[PDB]
């Protein structure tokens, strides 16, 4: 995240880190053995961590339980970044309480001018590479589909969405992937992609989650 605020150890209780043994992706827990991520995070071997703020420190929240198998969304394009979207179901079940916590997915997608919280530990420049030990912060609205498309001519499907802020400073980045964008207390984006970060005219690039949310319930369901 860059020109973010760090956010309060554990305000942010559906936040999770996957880990390969280093943190390399974020992702959000929806129900207490299920989390959701960006496809293009794909990796064997992931070990999901929860109740994390310090990443480096174990500082007495934590819970890390490994992945028992992921989803990659069944239409996913790594060279479009279309449907960046998966599922990664967890060997043991969470144990929820007030610092680790689902997020309520979508009954309805949000609209250009609504504000939201995205998170993650990612760098924290928009040149260079800083990467923080704790969660950080930044409120953002969700951009006019016009404003996303012209700003990035023939990139953008009906399966994204743009947020930010055009004159640059504040986005999200490298290792911010797969993590949430929550409005008004829904999944309504994950962090998937962006030219640079935080660049003038190059607004962050969300995977629209209200689209999926047919295929994460039945995805669930039948696994
Ligand atoms: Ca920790």
């Amino acid at each position: 995240i860059v020109g973010g605020y760090t956010c309060g150890a554990n305000t942010v209780p559906y936040q999770v880190s996957l880990n390969s043994g280093y943190h390399f992706c974020g992702g959000s827990l929806i129900n207490s053995q299920w989390v959701v991520s960006a496809a293009h995070c794909y990796k064997s071997g992931i070990q999901v961590r929860l109740g994390e703020d310090n990443i480096n420190v174990v500082e007495g929240n934590e819970q890390f339980i490994s992945a028992s198998k992921s989803i990659v969304h069944p239409s996913y394009n790594s060279n479009t970044l279309n449907n960046d979207i998966m599922l990664i179901k967890l060997k043991s079940a969470a144990s929820l309480n007030s610092r680790v916590a689902s997020i309520s997915l979508p009954t309805s997608c949000a609209s250009a001018g609504t504000q939201c919280l995205i998170s993650g530990w990612g760098n924290t420049k928009s040149s260079g590479t800083s990467y923080p030990d704790v969660l950080k912060c930044l409120k953002a609205p969700i951009l006019s589909d016009s404003s996303c498309k012209s700003a990035y001519p023939g990139q953008i499907t009906s399966n994204m969405f743009c947020a930010g802020y055009l004159e640059g400073g504040k986005d999200s980045c490298q290792g911010d992937s797969g993590g949430p964008v929550v409005c008004s207390g829904k999944l309504q984006g994950i962090v998937s992609w962006g030219s640079g970060c935080a660049q003038k005219n190059k607004p962050g690039v969300y995977t629209k989650v209200c689209n999926y949310v047919s295929w994460i319930k039945q995805t669930i369901a039948s696994n």
